[PDB]
């Protein structure tokens, strides 16, 4: 019956993937062919044009994601062919050095080898391939309270942070047979930062501010036809908000709200004078600046609005449902300036898609 | 069966009601006199204390209300004695004095008679008690566009504004027997404005906005019981936001974001200079402090958002549960960092309640 869901997952995903590519003529030997296959090894291998199609399928029906638009150029690299960890270890490297693109990022997804019998053959730690170390000691704390957790996890395993409060997080993945997960530092060379800086206040650069350029986001499973790629990495470019409204301004994260204030000027001591609120538009402000003064890939939540709407427009031509989660697609600072406040989106789950997974810590 | 909806309701507010109020053993004589009178007449009529308290139950259970910490406090008027339009409208212009206070608002409500066999004995038709007509002629668009419709039915029954982009409309209402509504002008010294000025930004005052100090909602209907109180308005005072993010900023509003960037000094060329952002934050700075300069009540949303927080703790601490909608409670400028958007709300009705009802127009 396990069997069962695999091929009703497998006759749904063929027949939707091949009439988008033109080819529903196949679909029949196709099937066929599949149905034999899970008969006799409790399984089926996509083909290369099928893994492409899927993930950009799975990209395009992601209710939380607002960039959307491009899912169709998407860059999928096939590495279903690995087998030990050095071959890991490297494929990951050159995931980041392609998508970096010399800060010309390229939207890129790397797949692994998938789930066995709910066996999988690696198995990434990581919640992002480059983000920043957090510790917390009898009341001090130092970089990200969101990596907290997997932070001490490596520690265990013979890594030692520096602790200051940007230091770069190891590679860190488990293999099929092996009790103990290993661990690898990221070389400098191929992870870009940028410095934050305000494009009219000199001062801004006295909080000593930077974020990494990519976020590749490796805590996801991608299912495609009933196939469960629980190692899967994939990135896009920033939305400057996800930096500036909420991993250096959340009060469980960075926490710079009141240093932002007091360096642009303002007293941060009276709810009406909406200190809060100018700290964040000017902290936004600066991140854009500042990725775009360094050359690297970000988009503002307004143009990135009118590409969404774009994306719906394109899904109503094409015959599609939409599907959408409103609460996720609403931009955290001036949300009711986009289009999308106004309206509303059936949350409704449709597959290929990307699902959350828990980690083997926490 | 409509009966049987009645004292199924009957029912079930009566010993809610009676159990908070310490009256649970009165429960028993007070169902069984209204068994009998719904027997006779079809319905029945509720005493003093009950239309009070359910009127503040019915406030307690607005999911979309951010301002329930004092429901408790509610102001209630029973009206339920009204037999004539100039007794409507006297009741009207009397909530409007006793409500404004001299700018000390009063959260209030006037209870008027209600529905008998679904016949409204009174059909009141502003959206508010207090709002601004708005004319669209051959392009030319003058006021809030949000009340176009109402305008023109108004002008259809020998009403004429003078076409400034405040004027203020007259009640309207129609009374159970007769085909037409009737109008009044409102008498302007019942009526607060506040201008619109910027604490440190002098050209502020260059764009000539004012807003006027009481929301005062006139198009729910109050359900206590399975008695349903179409006509019932009431006021709070209001969030900042509502006058500075929605219907002073929005499109299909008053529209003035690029005119208050051109006085605060900034391009509005850009989405990247993210001036849309900077424009709401000024703008909801200006409505905060011009409030409170003319001594007329209003609440920012940091401060309403933590008064919701004690609401969420009282409600635990009473064993009841909480209800609430996410996408109405987070305030539309920095949403995140209000409690509110880090948690999640169960959008279950409870009654008593108010209820949105469409006009006779539209
Ligand atoms: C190309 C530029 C991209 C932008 C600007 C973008 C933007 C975003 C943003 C702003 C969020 C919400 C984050 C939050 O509010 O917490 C998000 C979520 C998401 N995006 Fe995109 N995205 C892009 C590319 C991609 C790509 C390439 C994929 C997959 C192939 C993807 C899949 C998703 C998924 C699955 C989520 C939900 C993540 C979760 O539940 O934790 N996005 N995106
Ligand atoms: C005392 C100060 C009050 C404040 C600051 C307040 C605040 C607000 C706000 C900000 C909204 C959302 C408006 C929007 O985003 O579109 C709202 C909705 C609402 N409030 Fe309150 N409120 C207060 C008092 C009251 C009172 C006294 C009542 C009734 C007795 C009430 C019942 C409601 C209802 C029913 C809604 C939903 C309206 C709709 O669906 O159109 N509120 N409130
Ligand atoms: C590809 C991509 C591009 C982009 N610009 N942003 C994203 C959002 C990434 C992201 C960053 N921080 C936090 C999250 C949420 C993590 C998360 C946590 C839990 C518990 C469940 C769940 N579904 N998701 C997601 C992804
Ligand atoms: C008592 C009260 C106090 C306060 N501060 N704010 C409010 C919000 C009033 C308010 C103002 N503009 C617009 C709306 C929404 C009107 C509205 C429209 C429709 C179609 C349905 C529906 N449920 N509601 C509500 C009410
Ligand atoms: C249904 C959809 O979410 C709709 O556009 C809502 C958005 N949330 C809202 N939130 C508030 N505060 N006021 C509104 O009028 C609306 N309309
Ligand atoms: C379930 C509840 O709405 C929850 O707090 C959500 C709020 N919406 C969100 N929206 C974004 N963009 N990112 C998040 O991590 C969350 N968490
Ligand atoms: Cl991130
Ligand atoms: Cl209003």
């Amino acid at each position: 019956e396990e069997k069962e869901i695999l091929w009703n997952e497998a006759k749904a995903f063929i027949a939707a993937c091949y009439q988008e590519l033109g080819k529903a003529a196949e679909v029949k030997d196709r099937l066929a062919d599949i149905k034999s296959e899970i008969d006799l090894t409790g399984s089926y291998v996509h083909t290369k044009e099928e893994l492409e199609h899927g993930a950009k399928m799975a990209w395009r029906n992601s209710n939380r994601c607002i960039g959307r638009l491009f899912w169709n150029s998407l860059n999928v690299i096939d590495r279903r062919d690995v087998r030990t960890k050095e071959e890991v270890r490297d494929a990951l490297f050159h995931h980041i050095e392609t998508a970096t693109n010399n800060g010309k990022i390229r939207p890129t997804i790397t797949i692994f080898p998938p789930e066995e019998k709910g066996e999988k053959q690696v198995e990434i730690w990581n919640h992002q391939l480059i983000r920043y170390a957090g510790y917390e000691s009898d009341g001090e704390r130092i970089g990200d309270p969101a990596s907290c957790s997997l932070t001490a996890a490596c520690e265990e395993l013979g890594w030692r942070g520096e602790r200051t409060d940007f230091d770069l997080l190891p590679l860190i993945f488990r293999m099929k047979g092996d009790e103990q997960p290993v661990w690898y530092e990221l070389p400098r060379s191929l992870v870009i930062e940028v410095p934050i800086t305000h494009p009219d206040i000199e001062a801004f650069s006295d909080l000593e501010l930077k974020w990494y350029g990519v976020p590749i986001i490796s805590d996801m499973k991608l299912e495609v036809g009933g196939i469960h790629y629980n190692a899967a990495p994939f990135n896009g470019w920033y939305m400057g908000t996800e930096i500036g409204a909420r991993n250096l301004a959340d009060e469980k994260r960075y926490d710079k709200l009141k240093k932002v204030a007091s360096v642009i000027g303002i007293a941060a001591d009276y709810n009406t004078d909406l200190w809060k609120d100018q700290a964040l538009v000017e902290l936004n402000k600066a991140v854009l600046h500042s990725y775009k003064k360094q050359g690297v890939s970000i988009v503002d939540h307004h143009t990135a609005a009118s590409q969404f709407k774009r994306f719906e427009e394109q899904a109503e031509e094409a015959g599609r449902k939409l599907t959408g989660d409103w609460t996720w697609l609403i931009p955290p600072i001036s949300p009711a300036a986009t289009h999308i406040f106004h309206r509303s989106y059936d949350n409704s789950i449709v597959k290929p898609n990307y699902f959350y997974q828990d980690k083997p810590y926490e």
